């Protein structure tokens, strides 16, 4: 049996299929829902759309090798980046939302994404 717990954690931390708003209040709510507010994560990006396209980044179908053992997608994704504001690392956590549309960088293991590289959204 593979341990793919890091894939399901990747989905919890970085996937939201059908977001609606994607405004500041969206970020503040989802960061709480996904357990990312104790302490407040400084930056966190959610990918939207269908799961199969994200998994496909791990193969030639939708990805290329990138830098040191990462992969970069060939398709663009709707994304929302939530950036903490206020000086406290502890809740309540206020966030500013920035919607975007571009390719994403992940790490893959067992053909599944297990890490999002946040650096491209900083």
């Amino acid at each position: 049996a593979q341990d793919n717990s890091r894939y399901t954690h990747f989905l919890t931390q970085h996937y939201d299929a059908k977001p609606q708003g994607r405004d500041d209040r969206y970020c503040e709510s989802i960061m709480r829902r996904r357990g990312l507010t104790s302490p407040c994560k400084d930056i966190n990006t959610f990918i939207h759309g269908n799961k199969r396209s994200i998994k496909a980044i791990c193969e030639n179908k939708n990805g290329n090798p990138h830098r040191e053992n990462l992969r970069i997608s060939k398709s663009s994704f709707q994304v929302t980046t939530c950036k903490l504001h206020g000086g406290s690392p502890w809740p309540p956590c206020q966030y500013r939302a920035t919607a975007g549309f571009r390719n994403v960088v992940v790490a893959c293991e067992n053909g599944l994404p297990v890490h999002l590289d946040q650096s491209i959204f900083r």
